[PDB]
């Protein structure tokens, strides 16, 4: 089945950076295998369908016979009712595996967008942006073995804050370039947009899902048997049934179960895509009472202000999934104490000089 | 068959941390792919079920005809009794395999919770419990020997009572950041309510398979022969047998095999989720004798009172099992002769000085 | 089947050159896999064709008799209707396969003259051009090191008025080299021709596509039933049905969803090669205002003039794309915040020192 | 079939130690892999059985009630003896492979006791034991070495009998804590408990198999034909014959032929369990002569006294086989020609130096 | 088939010794694949057996009684001859596959036994050998290059043939440790006794095959046609013919040709396990001539008296086929324009000086 071998070319899971989020990966993950699971559960596997159509033709027909009629009518699904006659026709049948692959190829439209449109970018930005970290952390190293004998020696006060003073005027405590990156980031529109396209085109097309569910489905869903007509055609002048009645449908269940289960898969993932969408609604300040007293940190929590829809919020938000790998994996996830005015200030400065990490 | 694919995907088995308890892996695995291998025995494999339906259709029909009475039956499974006429439905015969792949799935889902909403925290203080924790060896033997040196050059008081009070209560002796680290979490209740969750989705997992199998199966249980009719509908104007009796189950032997399978396994696995519940419901003090003395060792020991529901148990859970890689897999497990008051504690001295560490 | 085979070894995705645009590789892959996909999806997996057409033999005829009947007008697909005796062929229908491989590898011919006569001599270019103009950051704030600090050493207009005409323009930060090749390389119009030409492909053989569906197929679209003769050779003295008629395609569905999908998919691909070759026909002064003032880099907007269609054009697209592979992964990507006189030009000096990498 | 992957999966076959002895390893597989290849061999490859009951329907019967007919007593195999009606049941031919698969998994229980219960403590106890040895492996030849340095020119008996026989009771050469912990160990009985159980499941667990083929088999053993009968339900009141005499079975020479090995294999394996129970039961003195000599293998060879279960025993066992790895694959197994009261003394020396490995 | 698993998993071709002997190993090929080909390419690929047995059935019979009567014969095959009433069996035809899958596992238990019993003490033995025979290179040429030296300084007897015994009995010209190695292992019994015992096994079990192709075989082998009964049972009462005679097997050509084949490879075997076997009953000594000159190769020379089987044969045996992997791979190799006492000794000694080792 072509079911597998999709499931291995697409939907598979620089050199470090997290480009998405567990939950948008679990999204992809559910909206995407879904529909090719379900069509290698009903067309292989366990039902061995055989032949989706079964008719009741006379003793009097050949096995060949019996074979052309029961074979040129699973072509030809139309209910010729007696009710003027109006001829139903009852394609899903046929057109279920084709609508299957079509809404795993459309779902899959949104991740290649996402991939494409805004990636690049994207890595450029938070690649420059770990580039000078280090070296700044590097830069701020050569302090601890400055604070050793300098530092001790002292009678409290003086040194550390004297020493401080004179390192906050001195040239490795004011960052050389994030005071006007982060000003030209902030204010730029162009990546959000990415992310509300790529959430609407889910929402659209889960919608359109439903569409053709509710539409073209629930009518031909208790309906089994329907009567054909052979004398339709250059056949017409022969001696047999004029209308070859009860052609059963054999494969009634497996459509009804596939039905279900994509009206519910989808059912139950809609309210995730909608959370997704309103986590860029708010400015998220969990943690910004620490980060306000670092002076890098201090930077990232000055600009939060005005209308919370901007590349900052989405920058921010795959900074703090990027905030743990293994430097600052660190202290930063350590400052944990220090949540609970002149002894809060050196209560969290001893923190500070506890994790020496050399 | 695509139980073999599920096996290979999922129930498949930082960078040297034990994210999980060797009885939490043997139950996940005995609860995942029990399902599974049910599947793919009772579809595959030894038993080449073929049609599971034969029917005792009349000699006056033909091949085809045959055929179609024996596919028209497999998807109305209904018993048309003639006790007014209740037609009993046996859909669980083909329902089954369904109802094992959704069941198998449907245990996956605590593993994923786990693995999604608990493993990153805990690693994270693992490792910061790991990291302070390996360098209190250089504290008690190389920061000590000068009580051996000296106990020989005096005698009793102020040697051996009057220094152990000036030494252990001195700088380099303390941890002040650990304890305030595990004061902190000894507060918080935020990962045991994840273990709680994940144990707890496993029970209802087993009560909802145990309402399943009793509501559902044990009625028919020991029927293999119904009456079906096929003039319901187009064909009730034709002359042949209106009610075509005996249509026989052909695998009633594997449905009640699986039934009795799946009732034993998830008996026997009950009690094993509830003692690992129990666990965390118990101040563990198999060891605390001599973890008091080890300088950072004491602090783990002291905070350990009140209620036992915290996440300090679970960190000292998966830190026990978490002490023997290759660094504390070392003279602390070696700490076993010392379990057995101013007669050993000389004693307990030159087994300890005996090894001359490296 | 023969498109997995033909998937595999076809269309498969120095040492960091990208020498292809993603919209060309996406284009290649939906001209050149949807195809083999159409092909795969016709005749295998889900719709399981047995034999493409049905006979209504005689009940006198025995299997084989039926056998060779229904075998005999499948290379033979032939109408013998009665309105003298035009013998219509219905050949597409036996002639799909061969119609889908012939065009599934003539799609690949852009791709291999692109591959073959296009690479090597523009590879030689990029590594030639990427090679000098390395050489700029060297000839920065190193060389231009008496430029910042001469501010207050001199004074007023040739410190960053005046300075550049003589301290700026001399010998060391002039290339000569670079003046030599860009001009030579703008009077070529050698590579521009390639691009044009595989354009030009594609775009004639996606109107021969049209063609051929609009003239073969589109006239036996809708017939499903026609009259056969087996009585047109050695059989003529036998006495049977001199006209076998009704004979009917099985697979006129998978032929009516294979043409329209096949209309569709090129109906879609159409303008994207019209933007493709359109994209040369103008020349790109995105981002020339940060350009001219780099030493090196203002000798590529500063050739900018005439007509567009000249091999420096392709040069400088295949130039962006790999403008950030690790090195140029910097401070030019970082001038983002100098895009919005006395106070502009000295700002875009200190924001230079800023990201001094080491 | 899946007797290949459950042979992949389970019975597959730190870092350089032996913590499985090679006679329970050859155990281990020819007891659970024996029912696997059974199990293989009986129901696929050369024995295409196809269907495992053939029955001789009236040739009034058509092919499909024929079919209904052998297959509606192949899950009812119940003997309708004219002996009151006591039917008995042949249940065991269709309870092979069940019962095969049963014991597959059953046998592999002591294995996974054996892996989670002892392995741990073992390999922690016995890696202890040998980084110990090789850490104390210069004070046996370099430590006379030095008092080699007068053994040279001086008399054997001030140099070899009185000079270095203060180096015995020097600080250099001791080794207390082994001393202590072979006591501690011995007088522990916590892993020999392991072992014995391990071995008791095999010797309970060959015994059950015992009983059920002197049970359940070797009655329905030299039975190949039964009648059985059709009208026992609904189908009553029909006109056939009311028992389809002479069903026979086929596989009957598997099913003797899988006994007659089941029971051969096992009683060959009895023996080799208890010898492996009775290997406990003795002090090993094999080696003692040479290693009362050794310094640390004094200590080995001074602890063997009182009852014979112990974990010393085990450990001893297991250190055995681990004694040739690398550095203990020395002068140890080379001192196999002093294996024949002052020539004995001086003789076991010169031999000891004349090796002296660099 | 098994036969190919088999061939993968068993019969599949420290750290560069070689521990079996060509001949030996492609003896256990020979002997072990041979009957797995067999029988891999007896019962399946080209010979494509179908059913082994054909029936004549009465044209009165249906097709489900006919394939009743050829399938209650295959399970029972006895000759009803009418010669009292001499039942003569036909079971080899149907234990073929048996016989040649016991024969399989049958030859590789000598295999298991040598690996399982041999292998770590002759490894021992060997290791130990090579690693003190390697010292000897610096033995002969640099410490005795003064011989040739002090040979032109001086005339015959002083200083060619007085000095000969200075030189060669002293200290460092003396291997004790490997002189008292071989004394003590050219008494010992053990290693050999797995030599014979691995050989006469084989032998055995060559025998073993000779006798059950002379019992069983050889006398059904012309016979092709039996006569069976159906009428031994339930089946007695009833009208239809009493003897089904003409059972012909369609099988009897490839049987007898497996026979032949099995008889015949074994038959060509034979001679080469007696020459195995008496290789060790003499004194190898083709290169002894210039192994009595080197220092420590004398003593490997020296010790060739009494009774040949001893450990020691075994050891230079394995020996010899280990004296050319890198380092003896040498001088001792190249020692070929020796073999054609003052004359000899003096002329041969100028080539190690002149083809120097440095």
């Amino acid at each position: 089945s072509l079911a597998h071998t999709a499931a291995e070319y697409m939907l598979s899971d620089l050199k470090g950076l997290r480009l998405e989020l567990p939950l948008d990966r679990i999204v992809k993950f559910v909206a995407v295998g879904s529909p090719l699971l379900l069509m290698s559960l009903a067309f292989a596997q366990e039902f061995s369908s055989g032949s989706p159509i079964s008719c009741f033709s006379p003793s009097n027909f050949s096995i060949r016979q019996a074979a052309y009629v029961d074979s040129s009518c699973w072509d030809s699904l139309l209910h010729h009712k007696q009710d003027q006659d109006k001829m139903k026709s009852l394609w899903p049948h046929k057109a279920l595996p084709y609508s299957l692959l079509a809404l795993a190829l459309l779902m899959y439209l949104p991740v290649l967008l996402w991939q494409y449109a805004a990636v690049p970018a994207l890595s450029s930005d938070l690649l420059f942006i770990i580039s000078e970290l280090d070296k700044s952390y590097n830069r701020s190293i050569r302090l601890v073995q400055h604070m050793l004998k300098i530092r001790q020696k002292s009678s409290d006060p003086y040194v550390f804050w004297n020493e401080l003073e004179k390192a906050r005027k001195e040239r490795y405590f004011e960052f050389p370039l994030l005071e006007r990156y982060l000003a030209c980031k902030q204010r730029s529109h162009s990546l959000v947009a990415t992310y509300l396209l790529r959430n609407s085109l889910l929402l659209i097309f889960t919608s359109a899902t439903y569409l053709y569910l509710g539409h073209f489905h629930l009518d031909v869903f208790f309906q089994e048997e329907f009567s054909c007509s052979i004398k339709t055609g250059l056949l017409s002048d022969e001696t047999h049934v004029p209308n070859l009645i009860t052609c059963r449908l054999t494969s009634l269940s497996i459509f009804q179960i596939v039905s279900l289960s994509s009206v519910a898969i989808y059912t139950i993932l809609v309210p995730v895509i909608i959370y997704n969408l309103t986590r860029l609604c708010r400015w998220d300040k969990r943690l910004l009472s620490v980060y306000e007293m670092l002076p890098a940190f201090d930077l990232l929590s000055r600009k939060m202000l005005g209308c919370p829809i901007n590349d900052l919020n989405v920058i921010l938000l795959f900074l703090r999934a990027n905030i743990s790998e293994l430097i600052s994996f660190s202290w930063l996830s350590v400052l944990c104490v220090l949540k609970d005015h002149n002894i809060d200030t050196v209560v969290d400065f001893m923190t500070l000089l506890a994790g020496l990490e050399p």
